[PDB]
């Protein structure tokens, strides 16, 4: 028993953490087989941030301007390109320690694990969602760009995010690993707005499943909703309306429970509009909303 | 910015994950040079939990007994002792992925990492405090003995906590890599008591810095306090008195930004006396005390 905001063990991921300096600027790259992976702005300087034209600061570089470096050693570079907003570097030396792979676009709503790194090197790993808005709410500093988001299955390595920026509001924005931004967002310094940031209904259901399987049953009540009655308390409160997909999602959690979705929303929906009262659920005082339905069945059943 | 519960990068930590069977139990076991240490419950059945005479049920046991596996390759036992609640299975392999580390034992209050593991296989890591009643809000389940808590300074792990039991109460307790608990805990299937578990004031103070650092300043008051006074709320709260040696661990915090240690203290007495009122402090809505004086300044200066 116990729940807690577990990220994938990161040692994979450690392996494939790289310095990539390009003039002053110095960021971490991915590298796995003979290719380095990094956010574009690495070529720019302060000043170009403003408005870059990443193409013409592209064609000033020259394979020799990108240095890469893997713990100790430097990498030498026979090519580069840019894919949309990461830069591919091609390294002479595949990475030994490649892991097995895939590139994933992860939908909004999806977790993953994040392991943020400076100058090549590895400080930590924390659990997190890509928010219904397309930010997330990291923790990183500068020289974190190009610390990498992935999530595991038993052996293969499904790398989904790779930082790129701070919003002037506090959040992160990044790219898949095919350089394609989650969001509207770009990497420019200039007035970028997220959108209303809303809350994974799905996700706060399967945590309230969680709950329950872990002793915490005192938010059960003896009432029952419909979708349609769920949702429109979900709408007021600024939650993400539920569909069948997500009550089927949820069937493993039910079954376990032997509560059903429908009756653990009007749960949801008294502790939506009467607050918790000052007690706790699972030791938090708030609707976590990061756990998805596969994290709680993963979590409760030790999946390796 | 941000403002996540980090963990350590677990990689070091994972190449010493190896599965340990005796008879039909399987647990997890750390190899570290030609010794593999894990808990010695491993040699109970169900059966003798409920008063096992360990020494006398480690004689029956030989070393071919003890079947050590490390991923897919299995170790030759070649000598067994029993350490307080430890077991040092003596192997002929040294592990080639033994990192630099040391043994150690935490003070309560103090945070570290676990790679929960199972048969072996590490799972998933995240981060916790040593409670000062000496149990730890895990997420542990059966299978999972064995499973360790660490630190890391640069390359040299520190191992503080080897995962034994969870008591009927839902927490859980352990041993440092000497095998002896934290607590009065004994690894035996009986009605065991953890003490009241009170707040680390210290590590709340430094995640309210930690907030202020990050711009959350809704809770910052005009008012001050003094370290008896403080204390006065701190004991009918249940939060550990603030002494000296405190303020001068928040030095370094209280130096960044600007705020008297005991001015802080007044904050945090208002916020205990009146609540958040509907309020969140690094999206929280309680008073996060898993964060010590020392995870603030590193998360905020990004120490690899
Ligand atoms: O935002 C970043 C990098 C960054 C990321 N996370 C956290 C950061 C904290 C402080 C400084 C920088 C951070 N780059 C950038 C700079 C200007 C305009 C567009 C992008
Ligand atoms: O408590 C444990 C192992 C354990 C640990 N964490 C979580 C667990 C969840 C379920 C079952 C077992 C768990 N061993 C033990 C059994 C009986 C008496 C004394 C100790």
């Amino acid at each position: 028993s116990g729940f807690r905001k577990m990220a994938f063990p990161s040692g994979k991921v450690e392996g494939c953490m790289v310095q990539v300096t390009c003039g002053t600027t110095t960021l971490n790259g991915l590298w796995l087989d003979d290719v380095v992976y990094c956010p574009r702005h690495v070529i720019c300087t302060s000043e170009d941030m403003l408005n870059p034209n990443y193409e013409d600061l592209l064609i000033r570089k020259s394979n020799h301007n990108f240095l890469v470096q893997a713990g100790n050693v430097q990498l030498r570079v026979i090519g580069h390109s840019m894919q949309n907003c990461v830069l591919k570097l091609k390294v002479d030396t595949a990475n030994p320690k490649t892991p097995k792979y895939k590139f994933v676009r992860i939908q909004p709503g999806q977790t993953f694990s994040v392991l943020a790194c400076y100058n090549g090197s590895p400080s930590g790993v924390y659990q997190c969602a890509m928010r219904p808005n397309f930010t997330i709410k990291g923790s990183f500093l500068n020289g974190s760009c190009g610390s990498v988001g992935f999530n595991i299955d038993y052996d293969c390595v499904s790398f989904c995010y790779m930082h790129h920026m701070e919003l002037p509001t506090g959040v992160h924005a990044g790219t898949d690993l095919e350089g394609n931004f989650y969001g509207p967002f770009v990497d420019r310094q200039t007035a970028q707005a997220a959108g209303t940031d809303t809350t994974i209904t799905v996700n706060v259901l399967a945590w309230l499943y969680a709950a329950v399987i872990n002793g915490d049953r005192w938010f059960l009540n003896r009432f029952t909703t419909t979708l349609n009655d769920f949702n429109l308390v979900a709408m007021k409160y600024n939650y993400e309306p539920l569909t069948q997909d997500h009550v089927d999602i949820l069937g493993p959690l039910s079954a376990q429970t032997g509560i059903a979705v429908l009756d653990m929303c009007a749960s949801l929906k008294e502790l939506l509009q009467n607050g918790m009262n000052g007690r706790t659920i699972l030791g938090s005082a708030l609707l976590e909303d990061e756990f998805t339905p596969f994290d709680v069945v993963r979590q409760c059943s030790g999946v390796t």
